[PDB]
């Protein structure tokens, strides 16, 4: 079986409706009557018993603090269940679209920071997320980001393109040799990362907003780059910037962009 992460159905409860999407409804609930949590009933036939063994060995294999944490799963029972832990201010894309939270600066930095800290440890442990964007990570009571989306949260989040069985491409964080060629690589994370920067700068706009997918192909083959958001300093630019050199040998690692955006942040 899945030993300690086969979770007792009974040590669960259920507080309020999250979401419901393409692999079933999300409830924010409590387990052992005590950590909060998001349960994930899965529709059945929307995912193989292959898939679930793949994904769930991902999200096993794989812990940091700025990872949303499985806790576990019921699979012993129909419909099974996904037990995450739980990030009460949801969706970072939606976060930053609240303006009533009128973010300091320090603020956006601190979200970049947070997620460059869990890129660089799925970095280390030679894991490539693929679809990094702001849509993919949550945040916490705390304003804490993690990344999700990644493994078993994959059908958690009802990832759109999972959904679409990789009809919805990620088009406007993809590098050149993605969207020429299909090479991804860990420089094709560090893009994405460059590009999450410039959304939370932006409080949320779709980067190219003027842009159909077709288009940002084209504006980016012709080596030009989005922008730098106003609430952006050249500072800060500069290390999203760097992200979107055309040779990917000439990206930073994460760890590199770690010390740069720490280097900036004490600098303020
Ligand atoms: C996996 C996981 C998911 C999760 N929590 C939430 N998930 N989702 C979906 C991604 C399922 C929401 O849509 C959502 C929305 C909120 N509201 C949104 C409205 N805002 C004003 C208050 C917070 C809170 C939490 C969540 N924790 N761990």
């Amino acid at each position: 079986g899945y030993g300690s992460w086969e979770i007792d159905p009974k040590d669960l409860t259920f507080l309020k409706e999250l979401g419901t999407g393409q692999f079933g409804v999300v409830k924010y609930g409590k387990w052992r009557g005590q950590y909060d949590v998001a349960i994930k009933m899965i529709k059945e036939g929307s995912m193989s018993e292959d898939e679930f063994i793949e994904e769930a060995k991902v999200m096993m294999n794989l812990s940091h603090e700025k990872l949303v944490q499985l806790y576990g799963v019921c699979t012993k029972q129909r419909p099974i269940f996904i037990i995450t832990e739980y990030m009460a201010n949801g969706c970072l894309l939606n976060y930053l679209r609240e303006m009533r939270h009128r973010f300091q600066t320090q603020q956006l930095l601190e979200m970049c920071k947070d997620v460059c800290e869990a890129m660089e440890y799925l970095e280390s442990k030679q894991f490539l997320h693929r679809d990094l964007a702001a849509r993919n990570c949550l945040v916490n009571d705390q304003g804490v980001v993690k990344v999700s989306d990644f493994g078993l949260s994959r059908y958690v989040l009802d990832d759109e393109y999972t959904s679409s069985v990789g009809s919805k491409f990620p088009v406007r964080w993809s590098p050149p040799e993605v969207l020429m060629y299909s090479k991804f690589s860990s420089k094709s994370d560090i893009w994405a990362f460059g590009v999450l920067m410039w959304e939370i700068y932006s409080l949320g706009k779709m980067p190219y907003e003027r842009f159909t997918n077709s288009e940002t192909a084209e504006h980016i083959a012709q080596g030009l780059r989005l922008y730098r958001p106003h609430l952006a300093s050249e500072k800060v630019y500069t290390i999203m910037y760097s992200c979107w050199h055309e040779k990917a040998d000439e990206r930073p690692t994460f760890k590199i962009l770690l010390s740069n955006i720490l280097d900036v942040m004490d600098e303020e």
